[PDB]
């Protein structure tokens, strides 16, 4: 689809930390 967004989410590795929401 587009590697322009996958490059940023890499910097946003915190979203993994997001498991603390549930």
């Amino acid at each position: 689809e587009l590697d322009k967004w996958a490059s940023l989410w890499n910097w946003f590795n915190i979203t993994n930390w997001l498991w603390y929401i549930k």
